[PDB]
This record gives C-alpha cells, sequence and structure tokens, in this order.
C-alpha cells in the first residue's frame, strides 16, 4: 500500500544502504536500477536490505525500535520485535552484526519513558538518566528523558552540545541517546570499576563508558 | 580591482587552508590579519596559497580542473588550464605536490563526458566504466558518468573521492570519481602486471591499484 514499514533511516544507511525503490524515507532509485545497487526495501534484490513485518530467514534479525509505516514514525513498544531486517549479499542472505536501536523519541520529540521498567531505571541510576549539577557544570543527562537538555535534538548518540541550567551550569558537549534505557542493564556489571565497550546504536560504531554503581553514557 | 577566482575548496583545504580575506568558498578573515595567518587568496601574502588565471613563477603549479569565479562553480574545460596554484611559504614560493583534479561536476548535477574523447576513454576502458565491484573492486568502483551509479549523488550518502562523506552514516553507499578520466593515462602502462600507485586527487592522497591492459581504481 501506500503506507509500508521501515526502520528509522539512519539503521540502513549505517549498513551502507542509502537508496529505496519503493520506502518514501529514503533516497528514490529507478525500479530496473534497484537489481544493480545496494538498497533497503521490502522486496528481495540480490544486494539489498530487506525490511518487513514477518521473518524471512534463520539469519533474519528481529529489532525492537523505533519504526515508521509510510510518512508516519512510532515510538517502540519496548518487548515487542518492530521488524526483522535481512542483509542480502549477491542474493544470499548474511549475518547482520550486534547493535542497540533508537526507540523513535528524537524524531516524535516526546521525552517520556516507554516501560514503567525504564521509569524504575532511571530513579535507580539518577545521574547517568535524569542528570545532576556539579559547581556550574552539568553532571550526566545521558538520554532522552534527561532534565538540563534543549527543546530540540537531531539523533543517533547525539551530541548534543549544549546542557543548560540557566543562570547556573552548563556543559558544552553533552551527548545523550533515546534508546530503551534497561537495554544497558547487561553492560553496568564490569568486573573492573571502569570499562569502556565497543557498541551499536542503529548500527553506528560507538564508545559505552560506564562507572560500576556511579554513571554511564554512550560516545560517539 | 579583482576578479574572484577559485580552486573548489577542498583543494585548498586537503592543502591544509581554510581562510581566505577575498575567496567567498572559505572561511572568512579580515584583511588586515591576511599577514599574519596561512590563507588562500588571489593576492600575494608572507604566508599563503595563491590563486590566479595566470602563472606567478616557475613553483607555480597549472591545474585543469573545476573551478569557481565567485560563489558560482563552473565545469573543467578540459584541454586547457583552470588556474595555476602557487604556494608561498614565509615569502618564498614552494614547489606543491602533483596531483589530479575534480572536474566540477558533481556541484553542478552534471553526469555528463567532458569531451567526446572521454567517451572514448571509457569505450576504451571498459572495467573502469560499467559496473560496481564487478569489473574495478574498490567499495566505490563509480566515475560521476557511469549509467550504473543513481540517477541521485547526495553528498550525505556518498564519499566524492577528494572529499569526505557527510554526515553521520557510517558507510557510505559508493565513492564518485568525478574526475576527467583520460588524466589517468600516465599511470596506465607500469611495467609490472600489477601496480598501486601513491597519487593525490585534489591534493588528497590516495591508492591507485592498476591491473594492465585490465582496469583501474582509486581507494
Amino acid at each position: 500500500g501506500s503506507n509500508k514499514i521501515s526502520c528509522l533511516p539512519r539503521v540502513a544507511q549505517n549498513l551502507g544502504y542509502h537508496y529505496s525503490p519503493d520506502l518514501p524515507g529514503f533516497c528514490p532509485i529507478p525500479k530496473e536500477l534497484a537489481e544493480h545497487w545496494p538498497v533497503v526495501s521490502n522486496d528481495r534484490y540480490p544486494n539489498c536490505l530487506q525490511i518487513t513485518l514477518q521473518q524471512v530467514c534463520e539469519l533474519s534479525k528481529p529489532c525492537s525500535a523505533g519504526y515508521m509505516v509510510g510518512q508516519s514514525v512510532f515510538v517502540q513498544t519496548p518487548g515487542v520485535t518492530s521488524y526483522w531486517l535481512t542483509e542480502w549479499v549477491d542474493g544470499k542472505a548474511r549475518a547482520l552484526p550486534d547493535s542497540l536501536f533508537s526507540s523513535g523519541r528524537f524524531e516524535t520529540n516526546s521525552r517520556a519513558f516507554l516501560d514503567e521498567a525504564e521509569e524504575k531505571f532511571a530513579a535507580a541510576h539518577p545521574h547517568a538518566c535524569l542528570g545532576e549539577i556539579n559547581k556550574s557544570t552539568v553532571g550526566g543527562s545521558a538520554f532522552i528523558f534527561s532534565q538540563y537538555l534543549p527543546p530540540l535534538l537531531p539523533a543517533d548518540a547525539v551530541a548534543l552540545v549544549g546542557a543548560s541550567l540557566a543562570g547556573k551550569a552548563a556543559k558544552a558537549a553533552c551527548s545523550v541517546v533515546d534508546v530503551y534505557a534497561p537495554s544497558f542493564e547487561p553492560y553496568l556489571h564490569p568486573e573492573t570499576l571502569s570499562r569502556v565497550y565497543k557498541i551499536m546504536i542503529d548500527f553506528k560504531p560507538c564508545r559505552l563508558m560506564v562507572w560500576r554503581n556511579a554513571t554511564f553514557y554512550v560516545q560517539e
């Protein structure tokens, strides 16, 4: 139909897939050339990324992520799969890497929690999630629901250069993200005090700083 | 008083020049301060990359390439020199490195052969003309004139060689080679079977693989 299932564009673009013959949120491409080009679509092409409601192969990857049906974006329902991805390479499916996913909260400009659990996850880890002020500089604020953030924000491990508490404190280079916060629990038990992990949000490579039982933030 | 002749800014930016008192394609800077910092300009300063319509001295580098007079960009008229480049360092001129250059088709929405000769050259070298990864093996196996490229080539999705991939995307869709194709000819006759020439496009270093009488591609 007119409205078809898609990922948040950057999920495919980080993967190398910038054009689509059918999906609206990407570059347009003629229906012929899609067979001779790496594209993102709902239909099967030899080199492509196939986005779909159902599963297609065993190597398909389910993503509990932000999504869009046609033009409008929608936030993720946390536990539930939003779409399966299937990376076709030379007319034969390939395994996708591991990655976390942005919830679609940035593009809807919503600063509210998805779950009750995530709300609990916020007050459990206040500094990282809710932010904190420390002598003319903002302390944490790693998430889109955090305070001291500006009215408007871009996308995917967003270095929102600016976090303010008016006439009091400010950090010039604060980094935030709209991923389901309790997805970070597995990385919050390092055997060392500090630990750095190479991760993917929306298939963009980025680091995750963690101090055990104190603070964390994703960082590009 | 003065015309505003200029290179495609990446040419100077790859050379490590970002400011200009006169030329509009760069970061502005006051003429007063032009003495005390490296600039790109049509005038001479103590430290400067001078651009001009004709040669200044023996060390001046003639460039047949895409250019711009003022704000507006022009495609290279192949055969003829577009501008001369003259690097000044502490008053004295310095020999610039050699380089290939981009023709300017990318930033004027063009997909055309500049010459009849270029159309011939692509016919003469079919393995740097059709395909993407089939005949050459860089990720961006694509001249800008290729049928196999998409009609649209926005900088945030495609990696113009000479420049970088724009925006936050991790992997580019491809890499567009927007450069007059017969200018590769000096590197097309190695004495060995394979050769990897260390070369420059717009003074940005890169490797050019050359399988003799077969194919070639920038990396």
